[PDB]
């Protein structure tokens, strides 16, 4: 099972439907849910930090990003909250051409280029120390990132919206990082 923290986004339920599509169970919990409550259920293989409109209503994701033993994927706001947590810089900014520099876990079975959706207004300007950039666009330097040694992933785009090319494959890939096999 995957736990999804509700950061208020209008597409949070779409993450739960996308996971079910690829055969993965998920539960939408409040973003005030403590880590010790998520990590005590032995069937949780991973945490997703959802998108949302207000980063001030989602700062519990900070501690989760720093303390989780489980793998973490941040989407949009969740991606930003990961950057803030580890001391990276976040600043002011829909269909974007995304260039994959490191096929890493996240972009295996995805083309080197693809179109990704997000109307964000805030982006990651500098990746935290001990992170690396996996993907960028023409203008913006960080479209997706990972900690170099921890299973912590962020994507500025929403892979749970149809408008995003290969979005279910990117979610499937994070599930592979969470120890899911498929065949
Ligand atoms: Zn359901
Ligand atoms: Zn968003
Ligand atoms: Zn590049
Ligand atoms: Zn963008
Ligand atoms: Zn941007
Ligand atoms: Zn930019």
């Amino acid at each position: 099972m995957i736990v999804i923290l509700d950061n208020g986004g209008q597409y949070v339920h779409r993450i739960h439907r996308s996971l079910k599509y690829i055969g993965v169970s998920s539960k939408i919990v409040p973003n005030t849910t403590p880590l010790e409550e998520i990590e005590s259920n032995k069937e949780v293989k991973g945490i997703i930090l959802s998108g949302g409109p207000d980063i001030e209503k989602a700062k519990n994701c900070i501690d989760i990003a720093l303390n989780a033993k489980l793998p973490i994927l941040g989407i949009c706001l969740g991606h930003q909250l990961i950057a803030l947590a580890y001391g990276g810089e976040v600043g002011r900014a829909a269909l974007t051409k995304v260039y994959v520099d490191k096929e890493n876990p996240l972009f295996k079975n995805v083309p080197r280029e693809f179109n990704a959706w997000a109307s964000h207004k805030d982006e990651v300007k500098k990746v935290p120390e001990g992170f690396e950039i996996l993907a960028h666009s023409d203008i913006c330097q960080v479209e997706a990132m990972k900690h170099k040694t921890k299973p912590i992933y962020g994507v500025q785009f929403h892979p749970e919206v149809a408008h995003t090319e290969y979005g279910n494959e990117i979610l499937k890939n994070f599930c592979k990082v969470c120890g899911y096999k498929f065949e």
